[PDB]
């Protein structure tokens, strides 16, 4: 149908609907008469999982004969999503499946709808990892993902009565036909036990094993035949665990929690030991398994010329003792040469400055669980401060403030600290978020170590934010380029010369409305909404968090309906606000404020007086597969965090790829997005970085925006008095308390400067040519938000490696 | 190489090939240059499993066509062991694989040797089941499996220091490829709750759902192209289950315990809850599966026309008390109709008289677990009591014995007199076992309803336990009589005219000879033990149970230990003597006989004066694969138990069947056996049945035989002084004191008898000759032990459908 989904050869067609059959009859054990859509399904993924093996299997062993240098990537988190789709655009088999299912009578978008999204992830730093995998295999580079295999990813999101109920994602219940079980590679990993000392060095033992078993998926790059791997571990028991007989055998699940569910926090850490459990066995099965690698080519010194490790935050943190670990007591080097290894192996990206997202283990629950790790800590921390001591001779404050290990009630090590002291490098996210690092959190080990501290500004893979969300807007883009652009996405400037064509301006606007259309049938369809497309669309999706000021949002709706309600009879330009996002469950007031959207939603949508020029809904169980669906059907986006909290961001980015205008702070990467554009080309609005702190400095009082702004004290008033709960009318006094007394956010500070650059959207909106126009100057230099500019970034200046975009052989 | 392998055709072997690789590139991911031997044995399985399932497929189908009556082999045991070499017999693919194979470089057998058993059965009671399945399949029956996917079945047993260790046996840790998960025909299971009386009768409510996620494997007929299902069910929980957060995911392991591990009883009963709900799951989840397949051909008097559900032993009964509950409260059948539709569908097979392995179940439990099953027990007890009282006026007596309830400290259900109740026919498992029902623990349910009792005579299917385990003899039987024998075991009777046949003569002994020089090599390699392979091979195989009396068996070896140190200059037939099996976890008794069994073989395998004349083996892990390798080996099956104890025993059908002379008692399959053979053709000794009842009247006195038979009082000093444990000299104290005081299977009884029958085995393996024309006679008369005549008398005596030999087109 449309060119960049590839050709429908004949001989392709024929061959992908035998294979179909094939797998229908003898994988699946079905026939035609009884096969269900979801066998269908089935039948389709292993028909182009046929197509990833042979190039995985020749990938793998070129990296063996070329022995490059191999990139290992530890996160906890992969947010992949869907594989199927994204295997058939990277193929370049789309249009030939859409073929080969349309002669068997079969829809092959209907079956893409079938696959459960892998949510191993909470937000945007799992979703990153899986842009980075991405982008690494696209560019060619000798790169492996590490992870957890979790049984129960991010949660399901039910509303009932307006409020969140969760529900266990049983993602694998039907199968994964992605992932092969590599049970061959099952790895020991040690907990507990204690340390001895020998006249041959520490000794740890009396430990408790779990097995670590890897499952492999392939992460194929963009038509360059590369298929990397995803290497994810499960936790087995050994069979000799516990071994009265019946109670051994059903405590194996002790053991085997430790891969059952994922953390579901967003920007918060929680203390757990089952938490801690799971940050250890990944790093002890993954560096097992690197090192193995690296004896398959006595010489740690090459180590580094052949390894990169970078950790996605902290939580693979414990890397760096680990490697200490094998390298000092298993493998007998010295301290210091162990130690130069370990820090040109390491790199440290930082994802957050929130304190309470900053993980601090106590150390009693080290001391119990990795009572070894916590001996290298100790002595990673007092050799680190003697290097400070003696740069900044009598400084004893810089010595407490730098130390790994933080003093108080309970001792805790800093994670962070320990990442910056046994890393080479360190990045933030964004420029603004690597700037604030240098001058508050980090600046002393800045001033100490100047030349570790790197910008990598975020991005997206534009394969699955455009190409595979967007197909009508990749096709006009391809065009008019030409399909290079989707592998090098500053291409995308050559659409500035085509601002004043009125062709491409009715096309760009024909996709949006389109994609309109298609959302607004899915809203229809799944969850029985009535929603007029001819409405501006207002998004705001992302987790649920008080930095991120959904409050602000319901304000502004609150705000848009106290203005209807004074004067109905006058024109207004009329939205569909869509706020979607899950709440972490322990997070009281991210519970609270998913249903008060809902609330207001209850009042908004069921007035007369309003029609349809104001609805307000709450997009339930936002994840990767809504956010392909919502983004291309989105002309305004919302990304109104507080200056200085949201580190980068990359909802926004991937927003700006998919024809829709930003209202936001300057803060994150949205500093970087006005900058390419233009800022005459983005909604800016609000306190900058240094006028919350001028703010902080005199005292945030929240009464003096209530006392001054009349529309904002009317919408509190009425929340106070349950306008918009009048079965509970107390039910928000919690949000008015800490509006009013405890907003480390400042939501009334940005409230005026808000409602007036929101008017300023609406009266763009009104002039869709000069909106249209003002889109196609945000999709032309939106080339900078590509992961594969971050990745090369990362490649060039962290891992030394060289990218490539040549193919490997078929 | 041998004929009854099959053809290996150009064709076939060119395509076996080809598959072969497919299934390695594309199934496995692998290449030639890293697969394992475990990859190998893999795309094998991938290839064979292939030819299965097109046949699969069209026998369901023609069931769906046919719609015949349908066979429901319900049972909580089904002992598989290795379906592999099983499905190529089936299928005649056995030259065909071995040829290409050999052609990609590879050794076929040695592939064979890396397959999990499916170990989901104690012993002989799961094995029957597997052998029925394989018989019902071959006679063409519409017949179905249904029992649970335990994620442990029997443990492995190692011995340390001569005592039994278990180890937790995870045979899905590489995966099934034979088992096919069906999660789309999940069903929910309920338990707790409590009955709710309505207008509109009684309702089970507030209950807890279990999932019921049904996995099936092909069972292949005997070269039929008819391909039988095995449906196993696994327990899931809901996705709302539980549902701070974190806790209730963790916490779904309490559902899916339910699925977790096989009880490993032999002949006993373990009152523990989750013992019953495994009992509920398997039948709740079977029968809902039942009445579905049923409704897609209102009218449930055509239920029995269409359904038959066989009881495997009292584990399943409670399928009578829930299909009284689904028809009374969810069809709304009045109480009498569904009772006759309960009676008619459903027969119970009782396996054993041993009075500790009798189902009785605690009332509290039911109560709690079953609210509704223990109103409709009840009330099934009260109008059967009416019955009884009505047929025997006044005898209240008979009225308190029938009683499906106990009376007692703690009330009970007598599930056996429920299974009775509520059965149209109830069957023992050998003429002998049958007999002792109708005249003692059923006596009373005999002369109330004596039509409902039968006897179905136990048997072995001779495709594993001939063509496969034993494919030498097959071979030189097939030379001489054809083929057809393999599914018609009565023409083995064809062999009695060449008992005098000089070439026949040298192939038996010949067969056997190789037999044991491959099983002495397995036991050198495995095991690194050196035994003399022209000994008499004296084997006794099964559970370490007391009333199988492996002490008997203890007290003859010690007893030629004896005799050898008093006359060491004297020619004996030299014996290999090899005890194997597994014991339950918490049988005291039944652990310290395998220590003994140890300690008797330090001392004897030691001893210089003894030389290889005698030695003694604790075969470790006994299992079914391991039954596939000795059972052809043996010259002597030693089938020991107590007259009265052993119901049928299969083992001793298997040894019969390949080979071996049977010295045994003339309890269970053993009388007919002899019957079968001649008398003369048996070593039998000791009490019958009749004699042991006459030593109960009068009283067991141990002493008597103590005081009389010096051999045996010199052997009771030697274990009580430590001369078999000489660090801890009382270790055996336990054995001696119940041998001497509550020795329930009177094992010194047997003792003198036993001593002198084995004398004259020793003498007629003296005469090779003589030995092997004997050998012959048993062979030729071994077809009864058929499971394919059991199946066909099941069929016409119970089931009501007539089995076929007619193959389906392929
Ligand atoms: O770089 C990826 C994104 O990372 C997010 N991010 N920080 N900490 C976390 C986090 C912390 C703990 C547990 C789970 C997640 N997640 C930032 O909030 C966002 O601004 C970035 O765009
Ligand atoms: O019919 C199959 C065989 O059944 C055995 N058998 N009885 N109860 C049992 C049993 C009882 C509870 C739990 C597990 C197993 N297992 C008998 O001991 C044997 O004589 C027969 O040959
Ligand atoms: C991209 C993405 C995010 C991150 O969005 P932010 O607005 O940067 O918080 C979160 N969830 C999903 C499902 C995403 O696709
Ligand atoms: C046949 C068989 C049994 C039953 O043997 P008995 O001597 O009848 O107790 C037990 N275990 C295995 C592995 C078997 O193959």
């Amino acid at each position: 149908q449309i060119s960049v989904r590839g050709l429908a050869g004949v001989e392709n067609v024929t061959e992908l609907k035998k294979n179909f059959n094939r797998h229908l009859h003898f994988t699946l054990v079905k026939d035609r008469n009884v096969a269900t859509p979801r066998d269908y399904y089935f039948a389709l993924a292993h028909t182009v999982r046929d197509h990833l093996v042979g190039r995985w299997i020749r990938t793998q062993q070129h990296y063996y004969e070329k022995d490059p240098k191999r990139i290992y990537y530890l996160s906890l988190e992969f947010y992949m999503g869907r594989t199927l789709q994204n295997t058939m655009v990277n193929l370049a088999l789309e249009n030939a499946c859409d073929e080969a299912t349309y002669q068997l009578g079969l829809d092959m978008e209907e079956l893409e709808e079938i696959e459960e999204d892998a949510g191993l992830g909470n937000g945007g730093l799992g979703r990153l990892a899986a842009c980075f995998l991405d982008s690494m295999a696209t560019l060619g580079l000798a790169a492996y993902g590490y992870g957890i295999r979790y049984e129960f990813g991010i949660f399901n999101q039910k509303i009932c009565g307006g409020w969140q109920m969760e529900e266990a994602d049983d993602w694998l219940r039907y199968g994964n036909p992605w992932e092969k079980a590599r049970p061959e590679f099952t790895l020991p990993v040690h907990f507990y036990g204690r340390v001895e000392h020998t006249s041959q060095g520490a000794k740890w033992v009396d430990t408790q094993v779990v097995l670590a078993m890897p499952y492999d998926t392939p992460v194929p790059g963009y038509r360059n035949n590369v298929v990397n791997t995803m290497r994810l571990w499960s936790a087995k028991a050994p069979n000799d665990f516990n071994l009265g007989y019946i109670q051994a055998v059903l405590d194996r699940n002790l053991a085997e929690n430790i891969s059952r569910v994922l953390y579901p926090n967003d920007n918060f850490f929680e203390g757990k030991e089952l938490r801690l459990k799971q940050e250890y066995f990944v790093v002890a099965a993954t560096l097992q398994d690197i090192i193995r690698r690296f004896k398959s080519s006595t010489n740690f010194d090459a180590f580094p010329d052949k390894v990169a490790i970078q950790l996605n935050d902290t939580h693979p943190s414990l890397a760096i003792p680990e490697l200490m670990r094998v390298l000092v007591d298993l493998e007998r080097l010295d301290w210091d040469k162990a130690w130069e290894v370990t820090v040109k192996t390491c790199a440290y990206t930082n994802h957050t400055v929130l304190p309470e997202a900053l993980e601090r283990w106590p150390v009693h629950l080290l001391e119990t669980l990795l009572p070894r790790h916590l001996q290298i800590i100790y002595e990673i921390n007092q050799r680190f401060l003697n290097r400070v001591a003696a740069a900044f001779p009598g400084d004893v404050d810089r010595l407490r403030r730098m130390s790994l290990v933080e003093e108080g009630a309970v001792k805790r090590i800093n994670m962070a600290h320990l990442c910056i002291a046994g890393s080479h490098a360190v990045n933030g996210v964004a420029r603004i978020h690597s700037e604030i690092l240098k001058k508050t959190i980090f600046k002393d080990f800045y001033e100490l170590e100047p030349h570790k501290f790197q910008n990598k500004t975020n991005g997206i893979t534009p394969r699955r934010w455009l190409v595979l969300c967007n197909p009508g807007l990749a096709e006009i883009i391809a065009e008019r380029i030409g399909e290079e652009y989707i592998s090098d996405l500053d291409q995308l400037r050559k659409l500035l010369s085509y601002v004043d064509d009125e062709a491409f301006i009715r096309d760009v606007a024909k996709v949006k409305q389109e994609n309109k259309l298609k959302f607004a049938a899915y809203l229809e369809r799944e969850y029985k909404v009535h929603i007029n497309p001819n409405s501006l669309f207002d998004v705001q999706v992302k987790r649920i968090h008080e930095y991120k000021r959904q409050l602000l949002n319901c304000l502004h709706v609150i705000t848009l309906y106290n203005r209807i309600k004074k004067e109905p009879n006058k024109f207004v330009v009329p939205r569909t606000v869509m706020i979607g996002g899950k709440a972490a469950p322990g997070y009281h007031m991210a519970k609270m404020i998913i249903k008060l959207i809902t609330a207001i939603g209850d009042v908004v949508n069921h007035d007369p007086v309003v029609g349809d020029r104001l609805r307000v809904i709450f997009l339930e169980n936002y994840r990767v597969s809504l956010a392909e669906k919502v983004i291309p059907a989105a002309d305004l986006s919302e990304q109104i965090s507080t200056a200085g909290t949201e580190a980068s961001g990359t909802g926004n980015m991937k927003f700006m790829l998919n024809g829709a205008l930003t209202i936001g702070t300057m803060d994150g990467a949205n500093v970087e997005m006005a900058e390419e554009a233009g800022e005459e080309n983005f909604f800016i609005f609000g306190m900058r970085v240094e006028d919350v702190d001028r703010l902080d400095q005199r005292g945030y009082n929240a009464q003096e925006y209530y006392d001054r702004i009349p529309e904002l004290r009317q919408i509190i008033e009425q929340l106070s008095s349950g306008f918009f709960s009048p079965k509970q009318p107390d039910l928000f006094k919690d949000i008015v308390n800490m509006l009013m007394h405890h907003d480390r956010f400042k939501v009334f500070a940005d409230y005026e400067e808000y409602v007036k650059c929101q008017e300023r959207v609406s009266a763009l909106y009104k002039n869709p040519r000069e909106w249209t126009r003002m889109v196609i100057r945000n999709i032309a230099t939106s080339g900078k938000f590509s992961s594969d500019r971050t990745i090369a970034q990362y490649a060039r200046e962290i891992w030394g490696v060289e990218p490539s975009r040549q193919r490997l052989p078929a």
